[PDB]
């Protein structure tokens, strides 16, 4: 297996058509031992992760929780074994608020709400490698979850803005990695129809916002010279499993884009 | 003059050294009616106003004060006359606890603190354009002050982060903006020394953030075909005034880079 | 007026519709004066630049000729009076054999056919650089037209691979260019409708490439924050002489995009 | 093993320090099956691959010349046995001639210099890919060598405009290479001491360009996160294995940055 061996934490798992759950999968049928981290609903959590190749432990995070973070490599020892460290780490959380996003103005979204979806988004991509850097072995691979932010789009609003953020705080994650001979990197991926992404293209955030969201989709393998399938996560989930392998050793502050080749095509 | 018949609102002046003070002069030579707006020391920056060409009226500004907001559409018609229209806009602020810059680890800022960076140096961008887009003109620009941040930097860690933050605000104003007939770009500057900078330099964050900066400075000059000059403000605020003219006019949600060429040569 | 006494050497005009036409309109508008090169067809050019606001001398120039170029600095002298510099130049030149664009398959256009496309498009812009900079004077800049190559696109082929290769000629360019103290960059400009691409659009390289084309421009309009008028080139001179001007005077190396802000936006 | 059952064909090998070499060597480490191209020096090609960890039939490839190319997919189908087909393309071909590199002024390189460059190093990728396509499986891999040529640098002139053009012919023939179910990506590899590049850090054109160059190298290193290594080619061998591979399967006319993460880091 292409992670024979390895030890990965893998968080934002919260159904079974995360994008965390399909990296999850494929990382365990390449041989990878897991540890979980879960949000808020772990009884949740816990029910899908059994469906998982193989038993994993799963851990609580709120990332906006100080305690949880400060307490977090702890844990994970614990879970692992005294004297094994992580060689992996997959971060796949996001978050904003609906006004954020979709048919509320740009304009409307007060502070304190572009201050949280920040803060989940593109700031505990920084936590999560403070905590866990101190139990990372030499070789190790940090990845992130992106969105394309370079051009602004519909709908996505401040979400984009937080993914902006987030490169940026990428490339100084990598600084602080390569001290204990760790890479970091995003897959920047395509649009994946998620339970939440299934609920807003049916309007949960506004009909004129689900209707440039399907638009956006459309164009998307229209563009991408192998296709784009929304419907599918594995593709992406390999893309991650590359950067948590071996195989991109002198690859770090990078983004990878598993997006079907669609931002290289204007049209 | 570039500007004659132009109004213009100027934020962003602070010291003499300001680059929004050689903005403004700049603009007033060129034939600007200026409005400008300061933040806290309004009694220190009428006294450095004093110093401008012409006379301009100074509204206080304090971005992270809603109520400031909601009012300053109407207190700059009151300046102006009611039946005038802004121009013009200029977004010179910026701002990152010392937590969020320099020798304290990137890991080691707590997220209070560069919330409150990126409120004042990303989000208000958004907020001074939702504020003064129903009092400008067809044909009129908002600009904003970048420093590239594309590439990770020592130091200005945080910054950094929130200028990425920025970039992306900054498109989605464009759209925002268009409604209006309004431009909406940044000015990506090399690095000047403004009074903060001087103090940076000299170590106010640190010894080893002063030695970093210096030699950052020292390459930029090196990388620049035509050179970079840090003393002199004034090539930026030509570049300003070149985005506020008629003389861009189909350049938005953009960033042009008045660096001496710099972002352009890798050595 | 914006280049009041600037002496500015145009290439590229061939029909009334060349951008190059538009460039010269409005850079003799604003008080400069020309020296025309043209291509070929001199005494059409002629005729064409007859309709100028002001006389200018036009001198010939084949941009492949060796001994075009060898005497182009002499034949400019003699033209603005020996002790006179030229203070600007525009390349709006560009050229690929009709197997290199459209319905041709991009695996089909033979070197020979690319290569002079590449000449023409690219390397030229390196070619005049080296005629010219004896000539100009300090403050002076060299300007191209650039359409933006960073993501393929249907039908422009091996164009898009010319306007690669001219991004990259120009930042060397500005370095030869910055010992003189003159800036070197380029404008993006969104599509316009000259004579050769009304003639494409109508299928003059095939249907198919006619069809995508059309398509390429309405999305331009529809993505343009401020929208895209291509039957308008003036909004594109007014950009080429800002760069002329001595108002982006910390610029070169670098791409100015006049394209309503379009490659800012994904849909 | 990574590459397990796959057949792929290997450009580029010319001497035991040759990047091709690394990548053969890896692949066949990884049990990939390989039919070599190499150019002129066969004998001396021959001799240098008998050192590669399994034997692997060798075929003549002057990518200048149009029947080599033509006669290309019957001579790799007799190699690898009718009914086979490939499944991996690796393109390490670059020359230019060295008039368009080190000390001789940028502007002094005339036109058939740089065109022979761009042939071999840009336009011999599309010509490549034109050969071999019909001779590739579904969920088969392109890959190419890139140096990132994004800022102008010293002394690599004509051949950063070579590399620009090629990062263009790839996002096209990423477009001709879907319809076969076919990926196409470059890697950008750090600077990595080939015998070429010895010689040429040791003044071979001239002692200032191997002196600026000497510079690049070590400006590398102090930006890399993680190090960059130029003695060490295999982590750069590795990520073309990566591209070759099934686990990057929705990346396509893209750029992989092997190097160390310099790219990602200013100072
Ligand atoms: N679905 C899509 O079209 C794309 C998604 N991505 C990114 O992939 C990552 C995973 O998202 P998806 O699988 O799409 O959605 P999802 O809803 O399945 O996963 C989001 C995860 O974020 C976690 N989360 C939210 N707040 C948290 C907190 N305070 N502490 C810890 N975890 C928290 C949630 O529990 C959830 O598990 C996100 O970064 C998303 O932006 C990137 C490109 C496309
Ligand atoms: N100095 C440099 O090397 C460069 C500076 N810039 C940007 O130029 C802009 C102007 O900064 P400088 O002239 O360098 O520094 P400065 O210190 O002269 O100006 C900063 C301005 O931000 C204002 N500000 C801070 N908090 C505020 C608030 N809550 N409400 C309203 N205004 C507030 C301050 O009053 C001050 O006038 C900033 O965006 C800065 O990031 C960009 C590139 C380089
Ligand atoms: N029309 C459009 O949609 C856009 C055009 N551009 C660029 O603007 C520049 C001007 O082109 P247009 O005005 O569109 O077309 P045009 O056909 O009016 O101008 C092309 C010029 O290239 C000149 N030329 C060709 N071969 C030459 C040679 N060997 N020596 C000297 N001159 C030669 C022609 O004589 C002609 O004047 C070109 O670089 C074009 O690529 C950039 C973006 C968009
Ligand atoms: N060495 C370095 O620092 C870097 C090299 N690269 C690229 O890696 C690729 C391989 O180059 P290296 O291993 O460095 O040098 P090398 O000299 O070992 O390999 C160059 C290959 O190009 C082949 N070639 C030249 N003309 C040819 C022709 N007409 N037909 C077929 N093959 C021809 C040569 O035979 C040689 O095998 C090139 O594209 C180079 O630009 C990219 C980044 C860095």
């Amino acid at each position: 297996g292409l992670l024979d061996g390895k030890r990965i934490l893998v968080s934002g798992i919260i159904t079974d058509s995360s994008i965390a759950f399909h990296i999850a999968r494929v990382a365990q049928e390449q041989g990878a031992q897991l540890v979980l981290t879960g949000f808020d609903r772990l009884r949740l959590i816990q029910r899908i992760t059994d469906r998982l190749p193989a038993k994993a432990p799963l851990l609580e995070l709120d990332v906006q929780n100080e305690e949880h973070l400060a307490s977090l490599a702890g844990r994970v020892t614990e879970a692992i074994g005294a004297g094994n460290k992580l060689d992996g780490v997959v971060h796949a959380i996001g978050f904003m608020p609906q006004t954020g996003m979709g048919i509320n103005p740009f304009f409307d979204a007060p502070y304190a709400d572009v201050s949280k979806g920040i803060h989940i988004s593109a700031y505990s991509y920084a936590s999560m490698a403070k905590a866990l850097l101190p139990i990372m072995n030499p070789g190790g691979s940090i990845v992130g979850m992106d969105f394309d932010p370079s051009r602004a789009m519909p709908a996505y609003n401040w979400m984009t803005v937080a993914k902006s953020a987030l490169e940026s705080v990428n490339r100084f994650v990598a600084r602080e990695a390569g001290k204990y001979g760790v890479r970091s990197n995003l897959v920047a991926a395509g649009p994946i129809r998620t339970l939440a992404m299934s609920a807003i293209v049916g309007g949960a955030l506004g009909e004129e916002a689900g209707a440039q969201i399907q638009l956006l989709e459309e164009g998307w393998d229209q563009r991408a010279p192998i296709g784009w399938n929304m419907k599918d996560a594995t593709p992406v989930a390999k893309t991650v499993c590359a950067l948590l392998s071996d195989w991109l050793p002198a690859t770090t502050g990078d983004i990878i884009y598993a997006d079907g080749g669609a931002h290289t095509q204007l049209l």
